[PDB]
C-alpha cells in the first residue's frame, strides 16, 4: 500500500512491528495524528522535537522511513501553469491550497469588470495565487543557493511560499472593485483592505481545518511562521515579529510595496498580458538568476539593512518591467469602460446590499458589505453573486437587477469623457460633492445622482498626476448634451484640461 492511505494507526502499527514497541513513543505518533504522508518528511530533530529522545532511536526510526518504497519527492505535486510551465508544490502547499477558504479563488475574476470588456481576460485568482506561490519559491530557492551564509531554510522557503499563495485569499467579488470601490462606499467607517481579509482568512483557513497541527507535522514551528506568513501579507528598532532583522530581505519578495518589484506583480503581470494579449518585455527568470542579497547601511545613529539587489547592469530589464507595468495600466487596468462596469457593478451591489442574506458563523446572519467581519460568511461571497442578484425572485432587488441586466445588455452609463487638473489636485475629501458641482455647473435639470465622477491616481531598488473621468446615468440625447456641456463647463470653471 501507500503511506498515504495510513491513518496514524497503521503508522503506529508498522512502527511497532517494526520494533519501536514502546507506548509513549506511539502515543507521540497517535496524539500528533502523524498520518503515514508526513513520514518521509520527518527529521531527526522532528523526532527530537515531538519527543523521541533516544539520539539512536531516532536514527534507525528515520532509517525504517527511507526502507519504504516511498520517498519525500514521490509526495510532491505538479501543476501544469501555461505562464510559468511545470509547477512543484511541497504538499504543505497543497493541504493549504485544498480548502475551501482558498478554492473559493476559483470564482473572483482577477481583472473585475475587465472580462467584459477584454474576453481573453477570463482568469481567476485561484491560478494567480498558484503561480506567485511558486515564484515566490523560485526566488527564495535562488538567494538559498547562491548565499549559502544567508541560513535560509525549509521552513523559511515554505512560509516564503505560503505568503505567496494566501496573499490574494482576501479578496472579495469582482477583485479590486469590492475593496476599492464598494466597501469604502458602502462601510466608509472602516478601513479595509484585500490584505486584511487575506490574512484574517488565512488564520480562518489553518483553523478550520485543523492545519496548525499538520504545519507542525511537516517542520513548520505554528506561532512563528504563521506571524511570519502573515506578515509577508499584510506588513509592519525592528518592527516586525516573524523573523530576525537578519532576515529583513524575506519581506521583500511577496509584498514590496517599497519599490513595486514582487512576484506577485510579475506573475500578475505576466498573465494578464497573456490574457488580454499583450507581449510582455520582462523577463523574470533573468531577475532571478542575478538576484542578490547585499547590506545597505542609511544614517539616520547608522542602519545596516539586508535588501534584495541586482547586477547594476540589469537595469535594462526593470525598464520592460516597468514599460509592461504602463503598458497594461494604460491599455487594461485604468481602462475607461472597465471602470464603468466595475461602477455599474458596485452601484447595484450597493442597491442590493441591504437586502442580500449572507449567513456566517452561527448561521448569523450578514449583508453583502458586512461579510468581511465574519470569514464563514466571506467565504462564500463570490462574482456568483451577481447572478443570485440577477436571478433572485425577490421583489426588493429589482432595482439592483436591473442594473445587472443593463450591463449583460450592454445598456451602461455613458462616458462624457476625461479631464486632467492643471495645478493641484483634489482632496480625498473633495470627491464627494463632485457629482453636485457637475450637476450645478451649467452653460432641463440635471440632478447631482445623474453623473458620476471617478478619480484615478497614475503613480527603491538596490544594485550591486489624476484622471477624473465622468459618466451620466441619463442615457437620452438631450440629458446627454446637456451633461456634455455641464462637464465641459465644470472643467473650463475649476481650470481643467479641456475634456478628451
Ligand atoms: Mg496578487
Amino acid at each position: 500500500t501507500d503511506l498515504r492511505t495510513w491513518e496514524p494507526e497503521d503508522v503506529c502499527s508498522f512502527l511497532e512491528n517494526r520494533g519501536f514497541r514502546e507506548k509513549k513513543v506511539l502515543d507521540i505518533f497517535r496524539d500528533n495524528k502523524i498520518a503515514g504522508s508526513f513520514l518521509p518528511f520527518l527529521d531527526e530533530d522532528r523526532l527530537e522535537d515531538l519527543g523521541v529522545s533516544s539520539l539512536e532511536e531516532r536514527k534507525k526510526m528515520i532509517e525504517c522511513i527511507q526502507q519504504l518504497s516511498q520517498s519525500r519527492i514521490d509526495l510532491m505535486k505538479v501543476f501544469n501553469d501555461p505562464i510559468h510551465g511545470h509547477i512543484e508544490f511541497h504538499p504543505l502547499l497543497i493541504r493549504i491550497i485544498d480548502t475551501p477558504q482558498f478554492q473559493r479563488l476559483r470564482y473572483i475574476k482577477q481583472l473585475g469588470g475587465g472580462y467584459y470588456v477584454f474576453p481573453g481576460a477570463s482568469h481567476n485568482r485561484f491560478e494567480h495565487s498558484l503561480g506567485v506561490g511558486y515564484l515566490a519559491g523560485c526566488l527564495v530557492r535562488a538567494l538559498a543557493e547562491k548565499q549559502p551564509e544567508l541560513q535560509i531554510s525549509e521552513r523559511d522557503i515554505l512560509c516564503v511560499q505560503i505568503a505567496g499563495l494566501c496573499h490574494d485569499l482576501g479578496h472579495g467579488p469582482f477583485s479590486h472593485m469590492f475593496d476599492g470601490r464598494f466597501i469604502p462606499r458602502a462601510r466608509p467607517e472602516k478601513k479595509w483592505k484585500h490584505e486584511q481579509g487575506s490574512i484574517e482568512m488565512f488564520e480562518h483557513l489553518v483553523n478550520s481545518n485543523e492545519l496548525k497541527l499538520v504545519m507542525k507535522n511537516y517542520g513548520l514551528v505554528p506561532e512563528e511562521d504563521i506571524t511570519f506568513i502573515k506578515e509577508q501579507i499584510m506588513g509592519p528598532l525592528w518592527p516586525y515579529k516573524g523573523r530576525p532583522a537578519t532576515k529583513s530581505f524575506l519581506y521583500e519578495i511577496v509584498s514590496n510595496k517599497r519599490n513595486g518589484i514582487d512576484v506577485d506583480k510579475w506573475d500578475y503581470f505576466a498573465r494578464d498580458c497573456h490574457h488580454l494579449g499583450i507581449q510582455n518585455n520582462f523577463d523574470y527568470k533573468r531577475f532571478i538568476k542575478f538576484a542578490r542579497i547585499c547590506e545597505v547601511e542609511y544614517k539616520v545613529y547608522i542602519r545596516k539593512v539586508k535588501h534584495i539587489c541586482s547586477r547594476e547592469k540589469e537595469v535594462g530589464n526593470l525598464y520592460d518591467m516597468f514599460h509592461t507595468r504602463n503598458c497594461l495600466h494604460r491599455r487594461a487596468y485604468q481602462h475607461k469602460i472597465s471602470n464603468l462596469i466595475d461602477i455599474m457593478i458596485t452601484d447595484a451591489f450597493l442597491k442590493a446590499d441591504p437586502y442580500v442574506e449572507i449567513t456566517g458563523t452561527a448561521g448569523k446572519k450578514f449583508r453583502i458589505s458586512t461579510a468581511i467581519d465574519d470569514m464563514e460568511a466571506f467565504t462564500k461571497l463570490t462574482d456568483n453573486i451577481f447572478l443570485e442578484v440577477l436571478h433572485s425572485t425577490d421583489p426588493q432587488l429589482s432595482e439592483a437587477q436591473s442594473i445587472l441586466r443593463n450591463i449583460e445588455c450592454r445598456n451602461l452609463y455613458k462616458y462624457l469623457g476625461e479631464t486632467q487638473p492643471k495645478r493641484e489636485k483634489i482632496r480625498k475629501e473633495e470627491y464627494e460633492r463632485l457629482p453636485q458641482e457637475v450637476a450645478k455647473a451649467k452653460p432641463v435639470e440635471l440632478k447631482a445622482e445623474d453623473f458620476i465622477v471617478d478619480v484615478i491616481n497614475v503613480d527603491r531598488v538596490h544594485f550591486y498626476e489624476q484622471l477624473i473621468r465622468v459618466y451620466c446615468k441619463k442615457k437620452d440625447g438631450k440629458s446627454l448634451d446637456a451633461a456634455g456641456k455641464h462637464f465641459v463647463q465644470w472643467c473650463a470653471l475649476r481650470d481643467f484640461t479641456k475634456p478628451q
